[PDB]
């Protein structure tokens, strides 16, 4: 045995939206939506022969509040650049400005024909392509832990105009990995004294994560996630830093970017056998020690959308009213 696995507490259950009882809630600005609109009006009367269909992208922030309750605001219109790579002869279409922190929504909406009682967001023609690339860029990727890395959202949204208001359907669906990571707490185990261990004991709200390695006196060596030589040494866990406890999603995300990297060729510990996860809280002086497993199915995906009608006046009244979106997934 590698380390002693023996129970130091009760058994958690981790999820991205576990702390937050499985509820995702987006806060869209009711501006951001009218610039959306307003663009959409003017693609829509631009060409008659085409049908209405706009294609734009809204910008928002990721936020998680004082019970680990998680927030999407998204307060940004960008039309979009299209680009022409010629590897096909169709053009392609982008965000305007990528941010690095910009959760990038995909903005599709059309004027309804006579009535949609069935709405499908998110489709499966589009977002299935999308989150295809979305879980490929979690398996490659070697930036550190994003939380925006971890989900892909769209919203359709059918309007309507008439001489007195504006009429919104807004659909806005989410799709997101489904893993379970479970946890047990266990017994300490020796660290290596470290620049990077002495400086992780020590004192910003700032979230950062690494990857466990071991040297030969059987000794953990804590290393950062831009090391080199992750590449082929063996590694058997993970370091959080700058939660508050383990609900916080940012423990899941780094544990689901542990098992997925394909780039930690020599992960000896993994969700079979277990793995470690060293959690520095800004509770605890010292950091507290989890083993981790999973035995699931492993490209299972929770998803879901919500919708709902929102009227508005032609004049924008200068107040900062917006629209909230729960999560009710299948």
């Amino acid at each position: 045995k590698l380390w002693d696995s023996k129970a130091q507490g009760e058994q958690e259950e981790l999820h991205l939206l576990k702390g937050s009882d499985c509820n995702l809630t987006i806060d869209i600005t009711e501006k951001c939506l009218r610039l959306a609109q307003r663009s959409a009006y003017q693609l829509h009367t631009e060409t008659s022969a085409t049908k209405r269909i706009q294609k734009f992208f809204l910008l928002g922030s990721l936020n998680i509040n004082k019970d680990d309750r998680v927030i999407i605001n998204i307060d940004r219109f960008d039309p979009g650049r299209i680009i022409d790579r010629k590897e096909g002869n169709k053009s392609l279409h982008v965000p305007t400005a990528v941010i690095p922190g910009d959760v990038i929504i995909p903005l599709s909406m059309q004027l309804a024909c006579l009535g949609s009682e069935g709405v499908s967001p998110f489709s499966i023609s589009e977002y299935y392509d999308a989150f295809q690339t979305l879980t490929k860029n979690l398996k490659l990727s070697c930036d550190s832990v994003d939380i925006k890395d971890m989900l892909s959202l769209k919203i359709h949204a059918t309007y309507y105009v008439d001489s007195d208001e504006i009429s919104i359907n807004v659909t806005s669906g989410v799709v997101v990995p489904s893993a379970l990571i479970t946890a047990v707490p266990i017994l300490p185990v020796s660290i290596v004294p470290t620049a990077l261990a002495r400086s992780l004991s020590g004192p910003q709200d700032t979230q950062k994560s690494g990857y466990v390695a071991i040297n030969n006196s059987h000794n953990l060596l804590l290393v950062l996630d831009s090391d080199p030589k992750l590449s082929s040494i063996p590694l058997v866990g993970i370091w959080v830093d700058g939660v508050i406890s383990i609900h916080h999603p940012y423990v899941w995300s780094a544990c689901m970017r542990y098992l997925y990297s394909q780039r930690l060729t020599n992960k000896i510990r993994d969700g079979s056998t277990g793995f470690i996860l060293v959690l520095y809280t800004q509770t605890r002086p010292k950091p507290e020690f989890w083993e981790c497993s999973f035995s699931g199915k492993s490209d299972k995906f929770l998803y879901c959308q919500a919708s709902d009608d929102i009227f508005m006046e032609k004049v924008a009244k200068t107040r900062n009213e917006y629209m909230r979106l729960q999560l009710v997934p299948n």
